[PDB]
């Protein structure tokens, strides 16, 4: 039957107020084309009341009109919608298409209430299309290019439950299509050169944590956790970057650089018993190191304890003869007391407890690890990326974790070391140099295989991730494991925390 | 709209341009297409008379310009007017004439003339001398002229109308400097004449067929601006140290790690993380075939702790793709803080030899406790190599196994660009650096797997450049199958600076000839 | 719905240029016959985007 | 199928660019029920000339073909 | 040349539905007054494209 509505006027309203009244090509006027929001699906997974689609009047409902939209700044007029359903003889059901006037707002409507608006109902079996006029109910003379305007909408809902019979293959869905064309009342308004204007955003790579490279110790990432009893605001110098691409601290691009160094090596004689190698540091790509605006050469260790390093002749060409020695070097402050990576000079000793000229040192194990920064400049202030933070109340740092070999001395055992982003995300942000638009990004961590959402989190623009968690209590997450953006997100955005995954509930 | 300074310009400059008419007859508009076009689409009358700045709307004359220099070259089409250009995306075809207006108005102190000539479609491209320009219907004007010169761009046609393809050749309007520009007075050399070009369609002009507005995609893949010496090596876990070509090495290596296509297709055992490279994970135990438990039996798992299943690649991800005798350090897997750890060193033989066990592909390899402690689940990382040979190990004990193909082919004279790092090789009275090469740094491996670009032809032309100094070092071909070629004749490893950025190009057919550059000797004369 | 195209002219164009303009039997004019490229098939083996047929006037 | 033309008319030459009709699968074909993958939808195309159609010059050209090489389908 | 605009109506539209239509002191009616952002200067340093002023009715 016809809609319970009176015909709405077109251009006649905005004549004495718009600067121009611009007509459209009559060939568009009645050619039914697939709307940009031209698809939907109904499946037994849907429940009566589910909104299959929600359209709002505007030139954005027709591809042609849309193209013209980029040329004018206003519009007025009525459109015409046509809906199609590709059902079976096995698909029983009914859909409701209702016109919701502007000003009504948003509410949860029961299928019964959906009927109270001018509507059209159709059985999912129909071979023929359904037609519904989308009138331009106006409170104002006309419309401007603004999707913040409240225009009349078309809401399609499942009126009755979809009930497939026969050999019920739940992989069966009814395909729906929406098509439109403008009623001859339609008119664009002011001619504006506005022909082109877009933007961009930030995305993350779909790499699971357990496929990633760790940014502070050169090993795969093995763990993904939060742990309120660890230091909340660590002062990590590696694995630091901002979402905008700004690298901080000693953060290298390559994960092969992480916790490694290069030097010219020699054996001076202060004590005079040549067991101590003196390393004059160079950058690991063989270029000269100059004390600058970071604490040490790129990737130089940003923690303490006693590091066992293996030092080999630098490889320049095939046939370069190689010497390889092991040393222990002390990373922390102690004590009367030499070592200033920042100035370019560190000492290790031949775990006497061979090699010289130019060498490369890689980490072999740690002894007495402590995750605090070494004394980089022998007492003097030094340039440092800032402590990670702040966090809202109840927010804690998301940790990517790997294990160092710690030695002993009658016993080597795994020791945990954490970082704020995997090296792939370090490289990703340094490379994209995204434009940042607000203070943090809302991310979901999801299992893309199973579909399961594990949690939500905040990626602050300064390059660290927060979760809300009250426990006390390291909490560990599956590492397989993809992150997705979001939103932007103000900094006081409240994240969701959690529940006892048990759902059941009783009528009571 | 237009207000020339006539009122206050004194009479130092000419208002209107006095010139003989165009030696050319008027051309018909839409009348032609009416009978055969499917539709004749009218345009907004407001566009019909507004002289708007064309997309090719600016040009400049300066005393640096020499007569003959082309100020602008306009070819008839909707692309000459911003509004039309936008409507173009919606129609297929057009017919009609355009009205062009070039604007000048230099100081009363400047002198100089330009020439605009209409060139018929079918003439082709030729470098015209100012004198040649005279042979075409032309107009000449003094740069001081207040009022804009109007020139009709006639739609000379061989056919009834036009379509939106490259098979179309329309009429052109070439404007060149006729006489040198010279400012008199207190010559401020900052002085150049700023010209403007505006157009509007003649009422003859019409668009033709309505068509799906759009169809102007352009997915162009890029590379990250990371220098080689800042990169991670893809076949041995170390920084990249070297960038070279070397015609005396094997030209078509069968590398299983560091393989990806430009489109994002990973090949072989190529892992995403460079921490996985040349490493493995297993459950470890000590069986007793000999019965003297020095041999660890490793049942391989993937390094993210998931189960390894023999599949469509040669081994678990990142498993070594070369031979020799590898020294591995094997440690208890790290699961949680407090996991007690054992760490043992072993030597494992990677190559075929020989009666003769080891099938990474099936999930099972043996190493021996360099007796020459650890069990349950472990992780093994490479410590040094002994007797390296860069040929693939015997992955499946004699049987065929799935393999990424040999790298190649290359045109004649093209050789593989090598990213290089050094393994510690041991001895046995002497450890010395040993070279090992790969086709792309791991960052580029990850970059392509992540972007999944659309590829449009057979290779990309890249320049390697010093962005600091600006210097172009070379050009090269990045084949879509993920390896880079240079043309080089020497014999003769040739090494390049590692600081060192790559830039795309082009697409590039596969028979694109690269510049060899290189012989930096032009050895000969002339005169 | 109707095609988004304006009617295209016939013989009227080539009258003053072709040597002859030759008409056809009106019985062919509207009898729908199977084109020589008159067959195609769709099966689950096809993927959306597959070109079932490409005809040229 | 409209005769969009850039030229006055067409000559017997299949190198000419004329308007084309491309048929594509818009959505995936999804057979339900006792899915017999041996099931295919048969399609047929039929045509007839719009009254605007006209042939041009009368040429005796009545017969003109060629040949080619084939190999026998015998396995090695 | 003219301005590419059709003149727009004034109070004509209001009369019918506004409650009142209040006139203005005729002395203001055509007395040119300087606007708040009514000052700008063009130095040889400005390049074509630089914005001199912006106004909203």
């Amino acid at each position: 039957d016809p809609l319970a509505m009176d015909p709405v006027a077109g251009s006649s309203t905005a004549v004495a107020t718009a600067g121009q009244v611009n007509p459209i090509d009559p060939w568009i006027i009645n050619n039914f084309v697939q709307a940009p929001q031209g698809e939907f699906t109904i499946s037994p997974n849907n429940t009566p009341g589910d909104v299959l689609f929600d359209l709002s009047l505007g030139p954005h409902l027709n591809p042609f009109l849309l193209h013209l939209s980029q040329m004018y700044n206003g519009w007025v007029g009525n459109m015409r919608v046509r809906i199609m359903l590709a059902g079976n003889a096995f698909t029983a059901g009914k859909i409701i298409v209702s016109c919701i006037p502007p000003g009504f707002g948003s509410h949860n409507l029961t299928i019964a209430q959906a009927t109270l608006f001018p509507h059209v109902i159709a059985d999912v079996r129909t071979l023929d299309p359904i037609e519904v006029p989308l009138e331009d109910v106006r409170n104002v003379l006309f419309h401007n290019n603004d999707r913040n305007q409240q225009t009349m909408r078309l809401v399609c809902m499942l009126y009755t439950p979809l009930r497939t019979g026969g050999g019920t293959g739940d992989s069966f869905v009814v395909a729906g299509r929406v098509m439109t064309c403008p009623s001859p009342d339609f008119n664009f308004l002011f001619l504006v050169p506005a022909a082109a204007a877009a933007a961009r955003m930030v995305d993350l790579p779909v790499i699971q944590p357990r496929l990633c490279t760790h940014a502070r110790w050169p090993a795969p990432v093995y763990g993904l956790l939060v742990d309120p009893s660890l230091p909340s605001n660590p002062q990590w110098q590696n694995g630091r970057v901002h979402v905008d691409g700004t690298l901080l601290g000693t953060t290298p691009i390559s994960g092969s650089w992480v916790s490694c160094f290069a030097a010219e090596a020699a054996y001076e004689f202060q004590s005079g018993t040549g067991e101590v190698a003196t390393f004059t540091l160079i950058e690991q790509d063989g270029s000269a190191y100059v004390p600058g605006d970071r604490a040490a050469p790129l990737g130089y260790p940003d923690f303490s304890g006693q590091l066992e390093i293996e030092v080999q002749t630098e490889t320049t060409k095939t046939g370069d003869k190689l010497k390889v020695t092991t040393f222990e070097m002390i990373l922390g402050p102690t004590t009367n007391a030499d070592q200033a990576p920042y100035q370019g000079r560190v000492f290790a000793s031949v775990t006497a407890a061979l090699v010289d000229g130019r060498v490369r040192a890689v980490p072999r194990s740690i002894y007495g690890f402590q995750d605090t920064i070494p004394e980089y400049n022998d007492g003097l202030l030094v340039p440092l990326a800032p402590p990670i933070g702040p966090f809202l109340p109840g927010e804690v740092l998301l940790r990517f974790r790997t294990y160092m070999r710690q030695i002993d001395t009658a016993d080597a055992a795994a020791e945990a070391i954490d970082c704020a982003l995997p090296q792939e995300f370090v490289s990703w942000f340094a490379s994209n140099a995204f434009t940042v638009q607000s203070e943090a990004l809302l991310l979901r961590y999801r299992n893309t295989l199973t579909g399961q959402l594990l949690f939500e989190c905040k990626l602050y623009n300064e390059g660290y991730i927060a979760l809300s968690y009250s426990g006390s209590g390291p909490l560990t997450f599956p590492t397989d494991g993809i992150f997705e953006v979001v939103s932007w997100v103000p900094r006081l955005y409240q994240l969701a925390s959690v529940g006892s995954l048990a759902t059941g509930r009783m009528l009571k």
